[PDB]
């Protein structure tokens, strides 16, 4: 065929029942992922091409850069609740892998200051228990899909990108190969 299991994706043997419909893992520290996000631009341009009605869902993982890793997890999940993702994610990539200005948790703070947020609103969102079970749902989203690498997307609990398998001499090309194969997946 066109689209072949273990060629543009890979199928899982333990299907996760009740999974968003598109699900993308990251972290601040995946090299990978900054490309993702500042040069590529993938989860914008699957977006751009998933049918009507299709939800969107991205999270934060735990297991690069140890306690800091962490940290950005909760941000994530701050973020999350107050609805600010597009303002930070640029900043904290640039935080914690190109100026490395990011170190502690006060840093990671420091940026959602300088976009905007203010301290009081951060820190009490930082301290909730709604931020608090948002962390929870990012680890237990993980966790179902038993998930040791990043960037890494899943198409409706049961098929897992694989970029690979795909050319990556031309960027737009990769992009729309890569969002293509979405759509095809979610269509399955």
């Amino acid at each position: 065929a066109q689209y072949e299991d273990g060629k543009q994706y890979t199928t899982l043997e333990k299907p996760v029942a009740g999974a968003p419909q598109v699900l993308e893992f990251f972290s601040f520290f995946c090299p990978h992922c900054y490309q993702f996000e500042e040069v590529l631009h993938i989860s914008d341009n699957v977006k751009k091409k998933l049918p009507e009605g299709v939800k969107m869902t991205k999270y934060h993982v735990n297991f690069m850069g140890g306690d800091l890793g962490k940290d950005l997890t909760q941000a994530w999940a701050v973020a999350m609740a107050l609805g600010v993702e597009d303002k930070v994610t640029v900043p904290l990539f640039e935080g914690v892998q190109k100026t490395q200005t990011i170190r502690s948790a006060s840093d990671i703070r420091d940026v959602f200051i300088n976009a905007g947020i203010k301290g009081e609103e951060y820190d009490a969102a930082w301290n909730s228990f709604v931020v608090k079970s948002l962390v929870a749902q990012q680890e237990k989203a993980a966790a179902d899909v038993q998930l040791r690498g990043v960037p890494a997307m899943f198409v409706n609990g049961k098929y897992q990108l694989n970029p690979q398998g795909m050319d990556t001499s031309n960027m737009d090309v990769f992009v729309q190969q890569y969002a293509d194969t979405v759509k095809y997946l979610s269509e399955k």
